């Protein structure tokens, strides 16, 4: 016996919650799970800001997880979703914590069963409190060893002592302007049409593209400031100062030729497994992710595995359970270094998951899906928001859009498009899709169809 609860907040994101719009309708990523179900122990409680569609639902159990007809009243059954009280724009976890009665029932729930487990993005300070209030252990939840590893000056630690090729820079904090510019003024330099410094505030709740600022070496040398000489500040200037002075920055050499940006994906068991899980190319794209493509290129696919074991081993010794992402950038000739570490599920993720699903099999050998017959999978996801277009679709619509022009994916041909995040069609006009085929070309030839599909009028 299992019970599972599913609460798929984004924590880390204090301040995206109230712009990112489409954010509200995160949690829905949580449905990539479902598969869980096929167990029949398992037992599944979904929770979102705002409620789950049943067209969506639906879409899941059937043209998604492929529940044979028979079995799926039971999976039904075994599944509950439940909506916080709350319906401010803040993190999820912090909601539901608000909501007693709520809190009460997962208690209950998880009592009922003989085993509690906690399926979380971020392990948070709300997310520990529910685990410990609720008797369900956070599958991803470790608050303090988060705050302790998942820093940048910390991964950037750990990056070392697994050997994995970091940018030149320090992994020391620097509580002052002063320390910081003297960490600027002792770099490696290189030929650089535009030599370049970056300094990233060290708190993981600074995660991605906020606490990263970048000064151009020549505009300090002349004037003493650091923010006098940012090329990119997208901190208020007194709040980037408060961080400095409380958390600090770690301080990094801004690489200038970027051709790619991989990612791996890292999960450790409970026993120090660990298991190189997947290998994807990000593509930043202003950092809004606004999607990915599997598997990562065949030249540094092989070379980031590697690197991604070692760095789980390292994270398991350290004492690390759950799951682990590494980023990285190809810098010219330079090769490939690891620029983040992430100590939370990642993007990339749940769409592997849903990948998985939709394939029948998991990742494969050490490295690269393959479907039933042994021919390899290659899939495309983008996160699309079009408020013009989209906002006009319901779950239902877009799913019969798909099914009609043979968009949909199919199981007996083995490729097609599956859609996520369906709640934030009508409401935010989002939608994520992904997108699967034969061949990579062919892929990306399906999304792009999709795409035409359902960001037209009909
Ligand atoms: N050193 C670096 N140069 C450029 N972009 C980066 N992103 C993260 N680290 C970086």
């Amino acid at each position: 016996g299992s019970t599972k609860i599913l609460i798929y907040a984004f924590n880390y994101a204090d301040r995206m919650l109230e712009e990112v719009p489409y954010l509200r309708y995160s949690a829905e990523r949580s449905l990539c799970f479902l598969g869980d179900l096929r167990d029949p122990g398992t037992r599944l409680v979904v929770i979102t800001s705002e409620a789950v569609d049943p067209a969506t639902l639906d879409y899941h159990l059937r043209d998604v997880f492929r529940f044979d007809e028979p079995a799926l009243a039971d999976v039904r059954r075994r599944l509950t979703l439940l909506t916080p009280a709350s319906r401010a724009a803040r993190p999820l976890d912090s909601l539901v914590l608000e909501d007693e009665a709520l809190v009460e029932t997962l208690r209950r729930a998880v009592a009922e069963r003989p085993a509690g487990t906690i399926v979380d993005f971020s392990a948070s300070p709300a997310t520990d409190e529910l685990g410990r209030r609720t008797g369900a252990t956070p599958e991803e939840g470790d608050h303090a060893f988060v705050a302790r590893w998942g820093s940048k000056s910390g991964g950037k630690e750990i990056c070392l002592r697994a050997g994995v090729a970091v940018p030149g820079g320090t992994s020391e904090v620097l509580r002052s302007e002063a320390e910081v510019v003297e960490a600027i003024h002792r770099l490696s330099c290189g030929t650089a049409a535009a030599r370049r410094a970056m300094v990233k505030l060290d708190a993981i709740t600074w995660a991605a593209s906020i606490g990263n600022v970048l000064i151009d070496r020549d505009k300090l040398r002349h004037t003493g400031d650091l923010v006098g000489s940012a090329e990119v500040i997208r901190l208020p200037a007194e709040e980037f100062r408060r961080e400095l002075a409380e958390q600090g920055a770690i301080v990094e050499e801004f690489l200038e030729e970027i051709t790619d940006s991989p990612s791996g994906l890292g999960h450790i068991e409970r026993d120090g497994t660990v298991r190189v899980v997947a290998c994807h190319d990000q593509v930043l794209s202003g950092g809004q992710y606004w999607g990915c493509r599997f598997p990562a290129d065949e030249r540094w696919r092989p070379e980031i595995t590697d690197a991604v074991r070692r760095t789980g081993e390292v994270l398991s010794g350290l004492g690390h359970r759950g799951a682990f992402g590494v980023d990285f950038v190809v810098a010219g000739e330079r090769g490939l270094l690891a620029v983040e570490i992430n100590l939370r599920k990642v993007g990339p993720s749940h769409v592997v998951r849903y990948a998985e699903a939709l394939v029948g099999a998991r990742v494969g050998a050490d490295g690269m899906l393959r479907g039933a017959d042994g021919r390899p999978v290659y899939y495309t996801h983008g996160r699309l928001l079009e408020p013009e277009t989209l906002g006009k679709l319901n779950p239902r619509t877009a799913v019969e859009r798909l099914r009609a022009e043979g968009l949909l994916y199919r199981h007996d041909t083995g490729e097609g498009v599956a859609l996520h995040v369906l709640g934030a069609l009508n409401a935010c006009g989002f939608v994520e899709l992904t997108a699967l085929a034969r061949s990579p070309e062919a892929a990306d030839g399906y999304s792009r169809a999709a795409q035409a599909l359902l960001t037209g009028p009909y």
